[PDB]
């Protein structure tokens, strides 16, 4: 319905992915790297929601995104996030990327 919105969502999601990768390498990350990830993620969530304003694929994406976001908020309370936590995060995050891309096919 909005191509510009779709692409904005896309570009932001790519930046979320790049930062998370960077962070995945490092054993502790500056509060500045962490916060860019988080603020980027908030804009992905917001643009996606704006897009709602296959239905079953959208529903699965949205549900998945929600769980990744909530997972991430737990991680914000931690100075240090174990690779155990970081694994559940990446796993789930991969599913969000996949389903959103599966939508591109159309
Ligand atoms: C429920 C609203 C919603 C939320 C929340 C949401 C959250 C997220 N998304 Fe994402 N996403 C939403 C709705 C969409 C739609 C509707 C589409 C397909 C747009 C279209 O016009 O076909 C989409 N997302 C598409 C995508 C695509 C593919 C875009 C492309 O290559 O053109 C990616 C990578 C993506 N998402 C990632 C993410 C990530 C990461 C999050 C984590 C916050
Ligand atoms: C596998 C790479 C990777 C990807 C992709 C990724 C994608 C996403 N993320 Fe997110 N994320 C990744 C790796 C991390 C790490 C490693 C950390 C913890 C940083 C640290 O130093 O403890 C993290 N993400 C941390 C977070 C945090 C908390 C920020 C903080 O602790 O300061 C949030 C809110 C978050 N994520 C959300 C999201 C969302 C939403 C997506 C989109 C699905």
């Amino acid at each position: 319905g909005s191509p510009e919105l779709r692409e904005k969502h896309r570009a932001l999601a790519e930046q979320v992915y790049a930062d998370g990768q960077e962070m995945l390498k490092n054993t502790s990350n500056s509060p500045e790297l962490r916060e860019k990830h988080r603020a980027l993620a908030e804009q992905v969530y917001a643009t996606g929601q704006e897009m709602l304003k296959s239905p079953e694929l959208r529903e699965k994406h949205r549900a998945l995104a929600e769980q990744v976001y909530a997972t991430g908020q737990e991680m914000l309370k931690n100075t240090s996030n174990s690779p155990e936590l970081r694994e559940k995060h990446r796993a789930l995050a991969e599913q969000v990327y996949a389903t959103g891309q599966e939508m591109l096919k159309n």
